[PDB]
């Protein structure tokens, strides 16, 4: 049994999809996203409250940003996860790339890449679960 | 200022969508959709192959068994060998059989990508994954 649903977005990504779709000759729009959703499905990935699973956030974001580093950190202990280890470079005037090495539950780790790459600053967040 | 399309699923396929909606916190479909898209895209433009286009950025996230003889040696000779260039490493020890390594690089999709193929085979490597700025 099929559905559909209806998906808002800005002109921008809409441009980026139709270029990719033409480009590498996707059927349809819903074909990428069925597609994706299914490759989200089947990918490599790790039960219980087990509170020592460990992953790493990966971060880029704008370093001027003068509370942005504080509202991570809010976020994380807000979380109940712990930070063992950060590493910050700086890439160019603009861009910090950091990686955190976090342990915590599976639930409360799953919902940090949203809540980081929410943040203003944020240009880029990305979790991996280490398992 | 928006635009919508619609999207066609099997329940399968809208079941796992609605099921991670909730697992990671995201307010609607079209939020998560939209995170897919901009993925999916990231994905096939590393899949293109750009010999020239050297600006691509990734971080490769490593587990592995430094007791496991020549691993380190091995591991270091597979770098030297790869064209792409490596900004940073951070090594943090687990336990005694795990230490976990962050790996940023810079290069092409191709040189990257080579690098955790060679990596991800590794004897003593237990795990090996790619994050694709």
């Amino acid at each position: 049994s099929i559905i559909r649903f209806s998906v808002s977005l800005q002109q921008n990504l809409l441009d980026e999809l139709d270029n990719r779709i033409i480009k590498n000759g996707y059927s349809s729009r819903s074909e990428l996203v069925r597609d994706m959703i299914r490759e989200k499905l089947v990918e490599d990935n790790w039960n219980p409250n087990d509170e020592s699973k460990i992953a790493v956030l990966v971060v880029i974001y704008d370093h001027h940003q003068r509370e942005l580093n504080q509202r991570m950190i809010d976020i994380f202990h807000a979380s109940g996860t712990h930070v063992l280890c950060t590493t910050h470079i700086h890439m160019d005037e603009h861009n910090c790339l950091e990686t955190i090495i976090l342990q915590g539950n599976s639930f409360e780790i799953q919902r940090l890449q949203l809540e980081i790459g929410g943040l203003r600053g944020v240009k880029f967040a990305k979790l991996t679960k280490a398992s």
